């Protein structure tokens, strides 16, 4: 692609300004939002609480795993990442992904 999860990873970790938190961000994943949108209340509505399986659209149209152990080239393109984490940040929690959330949960996200 153009990029490494790791170099995705550390250009967040310099915005934010610390090391990324993997537990925390699998505590983001999981939870249930009330600020965004009120069909997709978590990252699990679409991509599912196990990220090594297929995940669904709001139509029942199948997602790929978001683990790179699942599907190799996660993660490989960084203006596909900050298209994606754009969107669904905002429809799930209702505002943009901080640069410290996007670190916490592409290290979690990062390591399946
Ligand atoms: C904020 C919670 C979410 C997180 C952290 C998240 C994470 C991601 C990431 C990192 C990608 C890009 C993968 C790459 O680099 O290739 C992605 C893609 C995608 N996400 Fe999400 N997502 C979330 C919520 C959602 C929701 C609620 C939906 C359904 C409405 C959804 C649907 C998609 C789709 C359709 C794609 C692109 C398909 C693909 O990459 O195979 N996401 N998601």
């Amino acid at each position: 692609g153009d990029t490494s999860p790791a170099q995705l990873i550390a250009g967040y970790e310099a915005a934010a300004g610390a090391p990324a938190d993997a537990e925390r961000g699998r505590a983001l994943f999981l939870s249930t939002q009330t600020g965004g949108k009120p069909d997709t209340p978590s990252c699990t509505t679409c991509h599912g609480a196990d990220v090594t399986r297929a995940g669904q659209t709001r139509t029942g149209k199948e997602i790929a795993p978001l683990a790179p152990s699942a599907t190799p080239d996660r993660f490989t393109d960084s203006a596909r990442v900050e298209k994606w984490l754009g969107r669904n940040c905002n429809s799930v929690i209702g505002r943009d992904c901080t640069p410290g959330e996007k670190a916490d949960l592409l290290a979690w996200l990062a390591a399946q």
